[PDB]
């Protein structure tokens, strides 16, 4: 996976066509001087612009894009799909792709939808048309077929940096995403900060247990780590002893990655009441 | 103040009469071998027993006591009254000492009463008879007079380690006690962990601001510090910069005391979801 955000703001791969099939080539960011976004407005490489023509998302749009009057287009990047975004699917009406429950909200975000469905004990949450939230446990949310991820790019009504599906198009998420806690026993998975992909709420204490029977060690990486405060903190505890193995906060970041020689770890997050930020994504991989 | 707990479990002063006036002298704990409590059952000085006859509370009774068939008695120790316990007062009925609101609860504790009143925006909370909670903003809760603190020693129905008043006797607390947050501007005050004097709840994030216009420094001491986990933590932040000045947790305790050369500090507490403990009491004293 090359993206651990919902809008691929963290994408830093080398796709430079709007689509791998039938796409247009991207312009170079160090020559797009007519346009708002180019390397001269953003020295220091902010949002990943540089001396290339690779798809990027520097302005908080819903997906990566590039300059190509249609002077820019979204890129359809298959590897850029955060873990837990299960895809964009067609919704032909009756029955719907998820059959559990639904609501509409003028402030819908991915997480407010996810959160609504999770509450009600549903496995899957789907957003359509920017404002409609569908929940379900149905395994066959793909019933009407997959759609290009670009057909799910309506802005969420509550957050314009986030995609919320489309007309007859539903963007699907596992409701574990951004839960405040959870048990993980898979060989490898990703854990997101609470409320992800919204910024994390103030005053959260959340922990997740990672227990992989038979592991000799577990490898941790933090492909996303955007925690604001010395007071916000992410901690890994030894599961058996509760000893704090590592403490990360806004002023002491994680190495690319590191290994813990345990089969049982507890990841804790504490959020203060000062400033919120995008949060984190931790990828763990157990090794036998 | 010689006690920062509600039952004086932390009292370590030298009173060895049950009362300073008309009292009986206490027996020595290193010769009370008939009794459950003595220095041979508790080597390592637990609950402050040693080679003395000083009032102590090693068994989680509601107040300090000593051996003197009435073979033991509570001690009436004027200095042992935690900051925010405003005293024990007479209640002669109509009108009551606090006139705001009331409830009864089979699980009453000091904090559940305090919490109920605070919620409703009352300054004062009072417990009577072990089970009755009274709230009020009335300044004259002392209207019927003070009583010996020993007349307020009914066990709280929800916590037998805590006093909850008596028949016609009300024990009074400032509702700031154990609040999850607050602003302090006094020259000196005490801040307690959340839910104090109950053990702190799991999953709390609380902060209190101490801002004393014109202070050159603020002196902090921790006369009580009973935090269980490496994962629970108390932190002091610079108010202007939010820099974490000191981090204390279950495995790294505070010095007797220390000074911060600021007029503006934020005290933060984070409580994990593993084990709770009695909590803390921080005494600050600003200096000009
Ligand atoms: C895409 O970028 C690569 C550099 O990674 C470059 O070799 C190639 O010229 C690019 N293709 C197009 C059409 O820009
Ligand atoms: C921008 O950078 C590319 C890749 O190095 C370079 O080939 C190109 O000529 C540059 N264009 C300008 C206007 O700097
Ligand atoms: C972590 O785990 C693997 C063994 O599975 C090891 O080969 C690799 O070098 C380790 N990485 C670090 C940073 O220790
Ligand atoms: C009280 O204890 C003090 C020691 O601090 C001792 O001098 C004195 O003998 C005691 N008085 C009584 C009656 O025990
Ligand atoms: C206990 O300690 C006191 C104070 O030191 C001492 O005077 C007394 O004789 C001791 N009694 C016994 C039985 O050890
Ligand atoms: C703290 O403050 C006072 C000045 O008000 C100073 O005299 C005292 O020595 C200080 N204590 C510590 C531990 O610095
Ligand atoms: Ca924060
Ligand atoms: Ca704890």
């Amino acid at each position: 996976p090359e993206c651990f955000t919902a809008n691929g703001a963290d994408y830093r791969g080398t796709q430079n066509w709007t689509a791998l099939q039938g796409g247009k080539p991207c312009l170079f960011w160090n020559e797009t001087f007519q346009h708002p976004y180019n390397t001269l407005k953003y020295p220091n490489g902010e949002g990943g612009l540089g001396e290339h023509n690779y798809c990027r998302n520097p302005d908080g749009d819903v997906s990566p894009w590039c300059y190509v009057g249609v002077y820019w287009k979204y890129c359809e990047i298959p590897a850029c799909q955060m873990p837990g975004n299960l895809g964009c699917y067609k919704d032909h009406g009756n029955p719907p792709p998820l059959t559990g429950t639904s609501k509409t909200s003028n402030k819908l975000t991915i997480q407010t939808c996810i959160s609504f469905c999770r509450s009600q004990r549903f496995k899957f949450a789907g957003m359509e048309s920017g404002y409609a939230c569908f929940c379900g446990n149905n395994p066959d949310y793909w019933k009407y077929g997959e759609a290009a991820s670009t057909e799910c790019n309506s802005v969420c009504f509550g957050d314009h940096t986030q995609p919320c599906g489309g007309d007859g198009r539903i963007i699907l998420f596992d409701t574990l995403v951004g839960a405040c806690g959870g048990n993980y026993s898979a060989m490898s998975s990703v854990v997101y900060s609470p409320d992800f992909p919204d910024t994390y709420a103030t005053g959260r204490v959340c922990y997740w247990t990672i227990r992989v029977p038979g592991a000799s060690h577990i490898h941790f990486s933090f492909p996303l780590f955007d925690i604001r405060d010395s007071a916000d903190m992410v901690e890994l505890l030894d599961g058996y002893t509760h000893r704090v193995l590592a403490r990360f906060h806004g002023r002491s970041r994680p190495p690319l990655s590191f290994n813990v020689s345990l089969d049982f770890v507890i990841l804790y997050f504490f959020s203060d009441r000062i400033n919120q930020a995008q949060g984190f994504a931790v990828l763990y991989q157990a090794v036998k």
